[PDB]
């Protein structure tokens, strides 16, 4: 209803927020996520939250500014994504594995599986660690098809262990207009002014929404997967006029209300448009403990973390929050294939929102090809 649209508000704000935390540390790397699996999994441990533990979550997340209605939304967001008839797969893999020992309370289970349609699985981690890892990499792995095998190291599951909150996400759809295999050929992609590094380059000439903002020095474009479900947003600074990737002035003005106004800016139009965008698969993982508690989130992570409403006594931490996401940006979309110039030859920012609703799935700044 407007549950859901508090719950895309509340993602595109903990996107930009995430992005700002990740960002300041490193300024030379891909920073890629997805706001949606990292909220949506949150809100599970956030449901068995009690006390400052509960709020220091929602305040982060964006739930509240100092709980059903979010639960609410989340449901029928997650409801919406997993429609039968979407062209578009979230191979989503939320959930959060506790220790056999503690006793778990039914309402939990019952609002879980209502809100969620997952629910806390129990594992021996106190004497077998490794056998509850291996069990929870394998269900990550046949939730993700197959994408996402090793979520979990070694290093990550101890007889210490007492919960883990797994999320990944495995993103596959197809593009409205779709790149032509011949016309795919290797180019150098900008890094710095400086220095360029080649790339599978694809390149199509069709029509896409383009904004032009002169004022902040890019333009934006609009690149729909099959029906317009779902949409990839490119923010391209208008060239490099940076000491590094170009994209300083964008991220020290980044915002949402700034964000979303682009995106549906009856400033943009369609546009003939002669394309170039770089072929990448982004298979991020991160470890978000320490980010988390960087972003306000402490408690939840100490001895002092209440999470009764799905355990009897305060005795329950939050161990380790593990994200990872698989993206492709192809030919077909997330697969292979068998006149303004838009060229994407340098650092962007982007984002695969869920339009109808104005969620963000996945948001991240390219600006250094790993291969």
């Amino acid at each position: 209803e407007i549950s859901m649209e508090q719950v895309s508000a509340s993602i595109g704000n903990f996107t930009v927020d995430l992005f700002n935390k990740l960002n300041e540390t490193n300024r030379d790397k891909n920073i890629f996520f997805s706001p949606w699996s990292i909220s949506s999994a949150l809100a599970l441990t956030y449901l068995a939250a009690k006390g400052s533990t509960a709020r220091e979550m929602a305040e982060v997340l964006h739930f509240t500014e100092a709980a059903e209605n979010i639960h609410s939304g989340f449901k029928e967001l997650l409801t919406a994504f997993n429609k039968p008839r979407n062209n578009y797969s979230l191979r989503s893999a939320n959930r959060i594995y506790v220790e056999k020992t503690y006793a778990l309370l039914p309402t939990y289970l019952q609002l879980s599986k209502k809100y969620y349609k997952a629910e806390p699985q129990k594992v021996n981690f106190k004497t077998a660690p490794e056998q509850s890892r291996k069990e929870i990499n394998t269900w990550v792995e046949k939730q993700t098809e197959s994408k996402i095998k090793n979520l979990l190291s070694s290093d990550d599951v101890k007889a210490t262990t007492r919960l883990i909150l797994v999320n990944a996400i495995y993103f596959k759809a197809e593009w409205e207009v779709k790149f032509q295999a011949e016309k795919t050929s290797i180019q150098p992609f900008r890094l710095s002014k400086n220095k360029s590094k080649p790339v599978k380059m694809m390149y199509m000439r069709d029509t896409f929404p383009v904004l032009i903002m002169e004022k902040m020095n890019f333009k934006m474009i609009e690149l729909p997967y099959v029906k317009r479900e779902l949409s990839m947003f490119i923010l391209l600074p208008d060239d490099i006029k940076d000491g590094t990737t170009g994209l300083e002035q964008l991220e020290r003005e980044l915002t949402y209300e700034r964000l979303s106004e682009w995106a549906d800016s009856k400033m943009m139009t369609e546009t003939l448009v002669d394309l170039h965008l770089p072929k990448f698969s982004l298979e991020d993982r991160i470890d978000l403990r320490d980010t988390l508690r960087n972003m306000g989130m402490t408690t939840a992570f100490t001895t002092n973390a209440d999470f009764r409403g799905m355990t009897d006594k305060k005795d329950l931490a939050i161990s380790k929050v593990i994200h990872q996401s698989f993206v492709a940006v192809d030919e077909k979309g997330t697969e292979a294939a068998a006149v303004l110039k838009f060229k994407v030859d340098h650092p962007f920012h982007f984002f695969i929102r869920h339009n109808k609703s104005k969620t963000i799935l996945f948001f991240g700044r390219f600006c250094c090809p790993v291969e």
